[PDB]
């Protein structure tokens, strides 16, 4: 005689051992324990390999080898007197003015360059700083998901805050009130629990090896809040900037804009309209914030290596969830552990102006690590459904026919591309998952969803009772693996390889009261921005730089959602859920067939809703099926 094997409870015991959640003394959200976060800690599959290597060796290469080993030079380098190495007769950084970090900018365009825009920025555009420029980013930019119709509470602060400064021709717009859409960052103090008197800042420390010489510098930040009006024509026009929100407008400073329409010509042009380009500049820092940490990281990293290790935890290999999710998993595990490790503490702590400190000791008491903590926390997985997304942040894509939407590609792809996805998951769910009786009586879903709701620190994961539920969270958990990142990750180099387009964080603390924003001159603007060779802003500005060029890396064919629906090969898996004999293998070809036929058809409407936008508009080529990502693989 022998033990008694139970083939499924020694399978998921094994798992439990290997896919372990962190205890969150490290800082973060509950993630895949992994010592150090090291390479060597993870589990041997889901760790880099060679290029061009057999799947069971490892994942691959997730960044560019010489990418990395350029970015970790830097964020290494601690002296304020920049290595020999790096050093140039020629900078992106030098200056001194604006006109000569945008001289140098252009000559950099070619013709790597390894993006899906080809090594362009938006410093291209001559009038990159434009309202009309600045405004399009919140609905075609890296964080196009967060702007929102304003509250009749914030709309009736900005009448009161305009009839004190005595703008009436402001005041009417506001009172009228005909589509005001919000982005609010005012959430950063409740966040950080940093009060309305304190201010952010990021004292950067000089060292020589481990030692600290005595001299520092400061970056800043704020919990910026920016106004628009939507037009009927489909433009976006910024009316009012919020620097920093400290509890009521009263207490804060707050500039609106001299143009009240996107039509109107001043006496003091857009470039020369020092003040307000500055007031950009300074929400632009805002939404870097909330795009790096709760639209990029938190948001599809984190969610999503929750639900990798609660599946891994609770579903076993071979049952069908576990073939519709697994794909969506390519690299996302060893590339979190190098975020966490890398990114987040060298990079993103470093070049924000939360603070407090840089190095850092204890990461439980920095605010950016706060920020990343209080986004996950404030998450809500069901409310980032892309129809709850839209419905609730007050886009009716669905029934408006007057083309006020057309200028927001993002969420007309995004609509469209859902119910592709959902289409997808409903035909191969519906194969074994016949009605309400057969989920309620499976044996992982009710123990799937108390894994995520509890360990996984996602209480607002459905608890799913019906066909419907898991379908909505089977889609939710591939549109944010898939093109939910790529949205938000594919566009960085853009948006930001031309630091002062949108910068990580300020190096001058922000003005006094309203009077000294008003005389702002460009002097006050270039001292704000990481240009010169002083104040070690060479390291702000090849930071802010080279890590996009490292994340948006575009990918490459065999990794797109396009070659998966079209074979349904698992790359991460290294098997296709058809050779399964289990599965209706007949329903899910067809539900494939259907899939790859509906990507072709939606990369045309794709295109369609970019060259449809407002002439002259940056285009939206991002979610285009051939560049759209199996999983969050960078
Ligand atoms: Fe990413």
């Amino acid at each position: 005689g022998y033990e008694p094997i139970f083939p499924v409870k020694r399978e998921l015991d094994l798992k439990k051992r290997i896919y372990q959640w962190s205890d969150g003394t490290d800082g973060y959200p509950p993630h895949l324990k992994v010592d150090g976060n090291d390479e060597a800690n993870l589990p041997a599959d889901e760790r880099q390999s060679k290029p061009g290597s057999a799947r069971s060796e490892g994942v691959g290469q997730i960044f560019d080898m010489q990418e990395t080993a350029f970015v970790s030079k830097i964020a290494q380098a601690v002296s304020f007197i920049i290595p020999k190495d790096i050093d140039h007769e020629n900078t992106p950084y030098k200056g001194p003015t604006l006109a000569d970090v945008e001289k140098f900018n252009k000559a950099q365009f070619p013709k790597k360059a390894a993006d899906i825009m080809k090594g362009r920025n938006i410093g291209e555009y001559d009038d990159w700083y434009s309202d009309a420029r600045f405004a399009q980013q919140h609905f075609s930019g890296v964080n196009p998901s967060t702007i929102e119709t304003a509250s009749q509470d914030k709309i009736k602060e900005y009448i009161s805050e305009a009839q004190k400064q005595g703008l009436d021709k402001v005041k009417a717009i506001l009172e009228d009130g005909k589509d005001i859409l919000i982005q609010d960052y005012s959430y950063f103090r409740e966040a950080t629990g940093a009060t309305n008197e304190q201010i952010f800042q990021n004292t950067v420390y000089e060292l020589k090896g481990t030692t600290p010489t005595g001299k520092t510098t400061s970056r800043y930040a704020a919990a910026s809040v920016v106004i628009f009006q939507l037009h009927e024509d489909g433009r976006l026009h910024p009316l009012a900037i919020t620097l920093d929100y400290k509890g009521s407008l009263d207490n804060s400073i707050t500039i609106f804009n001299r143009r009240l329409s996107p039509d109107d010509t001043c006496d003091i042009a857009e470039k020369e309209d020092w003040p307000w380009r500055y007031a950009k500049t300074v929400a632009q820092t805002a939404d870097w914030a909330r795009h790096e940490v709760a639209t990029h990281l938190v948001d599809t990293h984190m969610i999503e290596e929750a639900i990798i290790v609660a599946t891994n935890r609770i579903i076993p290999e071979g049952e069908l969830l576990y073939e519709i999710l697994s794909p969506h998993w390519f690299r996302t595990l060893s590339l979190n552990a190098a975020a966490r490790k890398l990114l987040v503490p060298g990079v993103i702590a470093r070049i924000a102006g939360f603070g407090p400190t840089s190095p850092s000791l204890d990461f439980k008491g920095n605010n950016a690590f706060k920020l990343i903590d209080w986004s996950y926390k404030n998450f809500n997985f069901q409310d980032k459904y892309i129809p709850n997304d839209l419905k609730k942040r007050g886009f009716d894509i669905k029934g408006d026919k007057s083309g006020k939407y057309k200028n927001y590609p993002y969420a007309n792809d995004m609509y469209l591309l859902w119910g592709i996805i959902r289409n997808f998951v409903k035909t191969v769910i519906e194969s074994q998952y016949t009605s309400d009786h057969v989920v309620q009586k499976d044996p992982y879903i009710g123990g799937w969803c108390k894994e995520i709701q509890t360990n996984g620190q996602i209480p607002t994961f459905p608890t799913i009772t019906t066909v419907e539920q898991l379908i909505d969270a089977v889609t939710m958990c591939i549109h944010t693996a898939s093109p939910q990142h790529t949205a938000v990750n594919y566009l960085q180099d853009y948006y930001y390889s031309f630091v002062p387009a949108k910068p990580p964080a300020l190096c001058t603390p922000l003005p006094q009261d309203l009077s000294a924003l008003q005389g702002y001159t460009e002097k006050d603007l270039t001292a704000a921005l990481p240009i010169g060779t002083e104040d070690m802003k060479w390291k702000d500005w090849l930071l802010a730089a080279q890590l996009p060029e490292l994340l948006s890396y575009k990918v490459q064919q065999d990794y797109n959602l396009i070659t998966y629906a079209k074979s349904l090969y698992n790359v991460n898996k290294n098997r296709t859920i058809t050779e399964n004999t289990k599965f209706n293998c007949k329903t899910i070809k067809k539900a494939a067939a259907d899939f790859y036929s509906h990507l072709k058809s939606a990369g045309v409407e794709f295109e369609n809703y970019s060259k449809g936008q407002t002439a002259g508009t940056v285009e939206y080529p991002v979610l285009q099926p051939e560049t759209t990502a199996i999983s969050i693989l960078i």
